[PDB]
């Protein structure tokens, strides 16, 4: 060893690993990144469930990132930071399966709680990687433990024959089980406690949380949860047996590949990644926005039946979650295929534009069933008006696909026994580069809760960094005791449960927290009991 | 003898009476026959004008009441009994009222003629909260109602018979009309500026009129006050007239048309009242069993299809409803509904309730009602529960069948001004929940308050004189503005892009736009498209 910093030399049960000592603004951070959790899946090993990472001999550099898991790479608006910084910003391989641990310097004298990200991307992109979900303010500031995985997207990650030995489906949700095994096996040689280990994520990993929640095996793994902007309820988040196999084998055909399920994923696994992604995209059902070709499926093992019957019969008992959305959940959805929208321009957008994103926006909807959107959505006072058009195509999509199913979600969970906080996030950053249409668009907190805003480098206003660190010891008081508000701190507005009788939930913005009741809840009756009643 | 009190109409010589209104004297002339008595081989048929007569014919007390159903929920109560007939009942009843300033005007005079509601299945015209006296004193206006049958001696239809034609209580209105055409001079009114109103089926009358060619030269202007031609309740297709009619005519023993007609014909009156109420296809509310049929004659085509279709450019219309259209309806036939309590009920009774008020209405159409008007917030709340049930009876029957019918005829070229009544007289009997129940704005556009002997408050009194105005004021110019007050804040027409309307209450005008607007896309819209 000799002559290197002490604090930085750390034995896992796979070998011995050497991390980095990293600055954050208010002192020294240690990171250990790029830690193997799993065998490379690649070769014979694509689009099966993961095998546990063999010892290594000798220290292992664990200084850097690892490879971001192959995915389509975004070209809307290519250069533009808005977009850039959704982007895998290391390279693609199939060999991605890598951790992130940040600690504080030096590492905790006792046991501390232990914060597990999981990224978004819609279950096809995404990178523990990214600037937004750097771990060094959460640790440097709160003393937190946090841990980041990378896990398989896309086909690599959810194309699934299902019911087959060679492609059983989910293997990308069984990546992030991996890693919190590892967490549980390995947490205690970094000061984190494995008692205390709370689950957090955004969109897709969101709802992969929630996937997590309602599978068995996965329960022993974590004690708490955040749900942000997404849960495994829903349009989006989950498919059919059918489906899958029905997406699996045109994906298959679309890349010169044949008739049983052992011939036509031996001839996908001889197919170069690039092929896969190149036609990842070509396999959904409709013309269509919030939708993504390879998610979880239903498949009777990992998920034993829909997310929806899960939490519906569930008891949520011993189960402690926080759960919210942003203002504006649809906004940038539209620009990435509905007719009229572009981030450059106002959006101001005619009738039958209005009523041509909704057949896209609600992909799955009858006639009848699109034709109640458009009337609920409807200002009939200004039924032409092309800003409330817009507006309303945005918060269609947003509904449908996010703050309907999050309602309903923290519906059933307090119903059945769950301690439930909820939020709605209205802050706009100064410094983001979408337009003003957008609002506080769909990942546009993750920043704040990880505190991005206390790099001085980074140019948020002084307000902006007090929120963050608002926000970042609500989301580590929740980590810590299973309640976002500071017992000390008797004063400040506290944040009540979630409840079915009183429904309240809290705005996070500049100013203190206020307590609202009923999260649009006219309208989420409209999506969660009325719609359904018109698909019999 | 005296000589302003003597007329001479086209059959002969009245003789009306002296009245005493609180600012002075007034004319009436009450009980003038319009038509022959349509009795015995002339039931259900079409009215024919009434024959000449000799000498002096007295007119001076109200005639007989319509025979009809009388009310018997509440025995003895106030505010049931006011709507219960005031006369004898007979099927001798096709008389008009005239009220007319004492003395009679020097020049001729804006005349406005009621038509009464009842669910065309009751009323008179001889009812207190219609006495004329206080518009022809106070405004100087000539005041017409009349008569006309109701049930089925009004609207029993075998469309296409010779014998029971339907709609013939609506050409009892339309005789009435001529009548006024060919006589109203004589009392001092104008011919050429005839202003029509009504409320609830006198409403819905009034819009027949509308929609009918031959009643287009009898009138100028219409009001049209909590009540459509078009909606669930104000006319039938043909098909379920005869159906209804063959089914009263089984149970009271009877018997081609002509055959079953004729035993009907046999049958005393109050026989054919005694089952006229079983013939309704579901347990229901806001629901009549004989009114006007789309017959293709007096009606050509439904009055959905007419309003959508119309060509009203020289039109003024003046429509609007009162702040809880629904809420009595409730207690004649909804469980957990009562005058004498608070009427709290369970989500259980509410979706019930929505079965009788929306009685043509599928499972999913139900469903998307209860859906619709729960409150999320507080879904199992009594007092939103109770007051979503009212809302639903006077939205599905009134308020938004007004919205429609505004917005068709402000399309199509007339001038429309449109109104909410919100003010709940201190006098009332029913209950605080029903808030201002339909009919309870009547009262008050007739000029009642002004009667110091019936204890409305200084402020009630002020408003009548208030509303009298801007009801003479739409007769005399189709403007209800007072043309001499200079100040605010004015009635706006109603259109279909700003969707104006007004509160009618103490306070001065308030200006809103979109009448339910959300909610009537509801019922208007979505609804039609769940078939
Ligand atoms: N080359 C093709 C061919 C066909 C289709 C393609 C692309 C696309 C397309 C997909 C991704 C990016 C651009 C275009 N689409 C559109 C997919 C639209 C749905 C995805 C929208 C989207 C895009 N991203 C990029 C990841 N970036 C973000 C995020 C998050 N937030 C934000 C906020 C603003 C901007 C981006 C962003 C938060 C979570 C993580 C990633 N995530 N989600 C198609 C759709 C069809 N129905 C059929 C065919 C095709
Ligand atoms: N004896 C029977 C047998 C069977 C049925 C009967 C009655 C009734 C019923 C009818 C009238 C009165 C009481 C009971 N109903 C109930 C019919 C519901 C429709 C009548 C509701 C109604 C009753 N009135 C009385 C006239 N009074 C008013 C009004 C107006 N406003 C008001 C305001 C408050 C109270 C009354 C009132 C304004 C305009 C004119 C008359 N108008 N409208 C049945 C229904 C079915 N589906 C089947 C069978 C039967
Ligand atoms: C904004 O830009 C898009 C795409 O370039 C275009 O289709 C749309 O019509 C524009 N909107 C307006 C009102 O200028
Ligand atoms: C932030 O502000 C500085 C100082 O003026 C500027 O030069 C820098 O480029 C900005 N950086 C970012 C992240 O926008």
């Amino acid at each position: 060893e000799g002559r290197e910093d002490p604090q930085l030399l750390v034995r896992v049960r796979g070998g011995q690993l050497r991390g980095i000592r990293l600055k954050a603004p208010g002192g020294p951070v240690s990171a250990f990144l790029g830690i193997p959790f799993a065998e490379p899946p690649v070769g014979s090993r694509r689009f099966m469930p993961p095998e546990p990472k063999r010892p290594w001999s000798g220290v292992l550099d664990a200084t850097t990132f690892q490879n971001v898991c192959y995915q389509y790479v975004d070209t809307l608006y290519p250069g533009f930071e808005g977009t850039e910084m959704w982007n895998p910003n290391r390279e693609l391989s199939e060999d991605c399966l890598y951790l992130n641990v940040w600690t504080p310097y030096p590492r905790p004298a006792s046991p501390t709680p232990v914060l597990i990200w999981i990224y978004g991307g819609g279950f096809y992109s995404g990178a523990a990687s990214l600037d937004v979900y750097d771990g060094r303010f959460l640790a440097q500031v709160e003393g937190a433990v946090l841990v980041s995985m990378n896990y398989r997207v896309g086909t690599f990650g959810f194309l699934a024959l299902p019911g087959s030995r060679e492609a059983p489906g989910n293997v990308g949700l069984l990546d992030q089980r991996l890693a919190l095994q590892w967490v549980q096996e390995n947490i205690a040689a970094f000061g984190g406690d494995p008692m205390s280990v709370t689950l957090f994520g955004e969109s897709a990993g969101a709802a992969s949380v929630g996937m997590h929640i309602l599978s068995l095996p996965s329960r022993s793994l974590f004690h708490r949860a955040v749900l942000q902007s997404g849960t495994p309820n829903g349009p989006w988040a989950t498919v059919s047996a059918g489906e899958a196999r029905r997406r699996a084998t045109l994906l298959a055909r679309l890349v010169g590949c044949p008739g049983n399920d052992t011939e036509l994923i031996a001839c996908l696994r001889t197919r170069p990644a690039q092929d896969l992604v190149d036609h990842e995209w070509h396999v959904l059902p409709q013309e269509s926005i919030f939708r993504f070709s390879f998610v979880p499926v239903v498949d009777g093992d990992f998920l034993s039946d829909t997310p929806e019957a899960l939490i519906n019969t569930g008891d949520f008992q011993d189960l402690q979650v926080l759960v919210g959305v942003v203002k504006d959940e649809g906004s940038y959805f539209l620009v990435y295929g509905v007719p009229g929208f572009s981030k450059d321009n106002e959006s101001l957008i005619s009738r039958a534009q209005f009523l041509a994103g909704v057949r896209i926006g609600v992909p799955q909807a009858s006639d009848l069933a699109a034709e109640a959107v458009v009337l609920h959505y409807t200002d009939w006072l200004h039924p032409e008006d092309p800003t409330h058009l817009r507006d309303a195509m945005s918060a269609v999509v947003g509904d449908h696909n996010v703050v309907c199913p999050v309602a309903q979600l923290a519906g059933r969970l307090a119903a059945q026994g769950a301690r439930v906080y909820a939020y709605i996030f209205e802050h706009r950053a100064s410094t983001l580069t979408w337009p003003l249409w957008m609002g506080v668009p769909h990942g546009y907190e993750i920043e704040f809760i990880f505190g991005l805003p206390l790099d001085p480098s980074l140019n948020y206003t002084t307000e902006e960094r007090i929120f963050a660190q608002r926000l970042m010891k609500y989301w580590t008081n929740f980590a810590r005791t299973g309640d976002p508000n500071d017992p000390r701190d008797s004063k400040s507005p506290q944040w009540p449960p979630y409840t079915t009788a009183a429904q309240q939930y809290v705005s996070l913005n500049l100013k203190p927290l206020e307590v609202r009741r009923g999260l649009r809840a006219q309208t989420c009756a409209f999506w969660n009991r009325f719609l359904p009643k018109l698909l019999s």
